[PDB]
């Protein structure tokens, strides 16, 4: 009587990978197919799941949740899209997305495979919000403030200048749009800088974003408009892949961000029963 | 209410348009005329105006007790020393806080002269803000007040980013960073740029190009306000005040409660602070005490 | 029933003021006398010390059980010192955050000498805020923690700027910008302003602006075990010398449950601060 399980690939255990298995395993038409590592990481000590080098060990996999790093995920995904598995991303670099969409449509049309990127957290749900706000007040401003929390980039770039062993890079929302930068141990906004014995004790990885919009509606000035969550951010963003991925089965061919996809389709259950309870 | 207080509006720009709103909503008074520039006349009728005489000198008009004065900041003062002269009362938002004082004074000899009322500086932050700010004043006197206007465009400041050189169009917020400060965002539709800091230079500031800086606008501020003080010897006496509004609804309706309250005063020049609050509420004296007091 | 405890106020000025309406009104406690110096003594008597045994030293008020410093920070460990070594305890709220783990040893050495407890740094953020603080710590060890003390009168920099130049008289103020860090706003009765994000505006009267209260927000975030994202904040908006006195007055009741030595707040149960009976106080408060 009722389906067959999704069969799902995670393509890279790292922090959103290792979020996206909980996921996985939590979705109810979802079942893990097997994690696929390079080929280095499967010498290293594991930490009953199949984990391979290739989709092709882990046999029927309909899709495939990249958890890679941003560089190399449009080719991977290229190259899974090819062999007819959909694939899901959380890419998170804003100016690049138009173009990798544009890139990642041409492969999936052609082996009717389907592929939605930038389904994470800013790059994400955060683009739905925007984007709604957008038609209830198309005049006015919005301001997305990501509340204190880390910038894995940010850090990740401070850990490449010469001095005392690691550091922590943090941006700070001080208000409509504008970040501050405190890094714990690149010149256009404020910084401060501290030192610190172990800056590993100051780590955790949960955020806060703060998105605000003012605006008319139809003629109406003075239209307020506030989101706000407090979440841990990897946990959501692979939450949100694993919803993107039921979607993925209800598409045609092609690439896709989240503003292009209907809402129902990322919820699992019954359509009427959906609308009911949500509408 | 049996001869209703005849208001004419000088000035249909953003106050005035919503001025006409509040002239027909009070149910003492009705819109006597609008009066505007010779240049605007020739230009078409708008649909509101259907049915308005919109006139260039308020004697077109007839019989006028108070003239809300919608005017630039710059050209207000002379304009409202005119039209009492003429023995008509004037209600203005002029916004210069540094020059109330000196043109309270300039009002107040003409309009003793002449036997009208002026009230000036009676919008929003100039305006109730100041009444608000004052009744914190007495009731906590040692002490500071803060006052925030909320995200929301600054016309002087914007149209001063108009003025520069190599700037199509302009779009300058200001924005509360707390404690009475301010930083200012200016987007720009055209280092990059001479941006340097004709003036701002005083302020910290971020500018942005943006492709239609009209699709960037809305008439809604914030106000937040606030006060830690002493009343008589005891400390830490907390006072909070906020306001999210649409700004030239609010002035405009100041504006005309002010009118209202001019018919009731001797000849002479007020801000808000000095004038009884219940003069600027429709309805009988007792009947007011009793629904507020 | 016990004897109340005999409290002498050392230094009878701001938080001096304070601290005798906490003594008064401590159930468990009794104000032995005000120590001033004699300089003091022959200005003219407050109206709310008539019938208050001020006097220059502590050896005139008889019977002394604790102590409470209410002396300018500099001053405060060596009038502590000469007070312990005469086997009476002493309460201070020293401030000077760089120094408290040295002044702990020095009033640790006399205290154990005699018999007698200290407990230093025990007022608002020397003090109950540092308890508050270390309870967010153990609670979640990985992450950080921002203190930001709202607008309010500083101390060390309205003194600061207080001197210099043409300062008539001024009024130095840290306001909280966020994340742990402050702007300082200086009203002054010149571009010289170098001793941080810092304004300058002229006033005619200093005195005018001065509140003496204060809001203080602590905020964190971080990891327990390794669950990610608690969230923990802190609020408070309160007269500052009346609760710095307030736990001082606490204080003294706790240095009387003690062993001899010297002990910051967070070295101290918690339920030594507080009036009452042992079991009592645990099954309306646990
Ligand atoms: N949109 C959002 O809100 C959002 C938020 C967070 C993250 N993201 C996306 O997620 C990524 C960050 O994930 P993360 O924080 O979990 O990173 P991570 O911990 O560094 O994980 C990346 C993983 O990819 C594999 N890998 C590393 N280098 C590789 C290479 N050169 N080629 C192929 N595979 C490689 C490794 O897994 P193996 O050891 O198994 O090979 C590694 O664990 C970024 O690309 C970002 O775009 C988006
Ligand atoms: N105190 C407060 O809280 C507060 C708040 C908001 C604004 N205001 C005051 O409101 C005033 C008007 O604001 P607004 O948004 O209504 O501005 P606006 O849209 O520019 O309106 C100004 C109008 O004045 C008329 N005008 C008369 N003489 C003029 C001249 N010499 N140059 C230009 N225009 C002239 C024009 O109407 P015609 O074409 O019909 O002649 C114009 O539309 C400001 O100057 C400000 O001081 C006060
Ligand atoms: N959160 C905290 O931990 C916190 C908060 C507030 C205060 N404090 C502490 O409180 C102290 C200041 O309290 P306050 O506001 O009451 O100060 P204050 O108003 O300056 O009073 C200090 C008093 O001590 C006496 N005194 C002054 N100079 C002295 C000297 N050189 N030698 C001996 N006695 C002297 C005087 O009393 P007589 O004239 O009667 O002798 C004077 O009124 C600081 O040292 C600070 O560390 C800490």
């Amino acid at each position: 009587r009722t389906e067959r399980p999704i069969r799902v690939a995670i393509i890279g255990y790292g922090n959103i990978g290792q979020y996206a298995l909980q996921a996985v395993e939590e979705a109810p038409d979802m079942e893990l197919a097997g994690v696929v590592r390079r080929q280095s990481s499967l010498e290293k000590p594991l930490p009953g799941v199949s984990v391979v080098s290739d989709v092709s060990a882990l046999g029927q996999v309909d899709v495939a949740v990249l958890c890679t790093p941003t560089r190399e995920t449009p080719a991977i995904a290229k190259e899974l899209l090819a062999r007819g598995i959909h694939t899901i991303d959380s890419f998170d670099i804003h100016q690049e997305i138009v173009q990798v969409r544009h890139e990642l449509d041409e492969v999936a049309r052609a082996h009717q495979a389907v592929a939605i990127l930038a389904a994470g957290t800013d790059p994400g749900t955060c683009s739905m919000i925007r984007s709604i706000l957008e038609f209830m007040a198309p005049y006015g401003i919005t301001y997305t403030n990501v509340g204190p929390g880390m910038s894995m980039g940010h850090s990740v770039a401070v850990k490449a200048i010469e001095g005392v062993k690691d550091a922590l890079a943090l941006t700070i929302p001080i208000g409509t749009g504008l970040h501050r930068r405190m890094v714990y141990v690149f010149v256009h906004d404020e910084t401060h800088v501290l030192q610190v014995d172990d800056v590993k004790q100051l780590i955790d990885r949960g955020i806060g974003v703060r998105m605000e919009r003012k605006g008319v509606s139809g003629q109406t000035q003075n239209q307020l408009f506030t989101y706000e969550m407090r979440i841990n951010n990897p946990a959501l963003t692979s939450q949100v892949m694993i919803a993107s991925a039921r979607a993925a089965m209800r598409q045609k061919p092609g690439a896709y961000t989240m503003i292009e996809i209907p809402i129902i389709d990322f919820l699992y259950g019954d359509r009427d029963e959906l609308i009911r309870r949500l509408v």
